[PDB]
């Protein structure tokens, strides 16, 4: 697998997944939520089509 880009304490917590821990930069459709990698490749949001949200930004 993937050991993972940010692995430190110290980092901005921004938004961060409360399951996984993990960033939450995407956007979910199908749900319209703002869920991680993990959840994105998860069973729970897999296949689902989701978008960079890059924090407060439209495009
Ligand atoms: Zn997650
Ligand atoms: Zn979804």
């Amino acid at each position: 697998g993937s050991s993972g880009s940010s692995g430190s304490p110290e980092g901005q917590k921004v938004d961060h997944c409360a399951r996984h821990g993990e960033k939450l930069l995407l956007f979910c459709q199908e749900d319209g939520k703002v869920i991680c990698w993990l959840c994105e490749r998860s069973q729970e949001h897999r296949g689902h089509h989701t978008f960079p949200t890059s924090g407060p930004s439209s495009g």
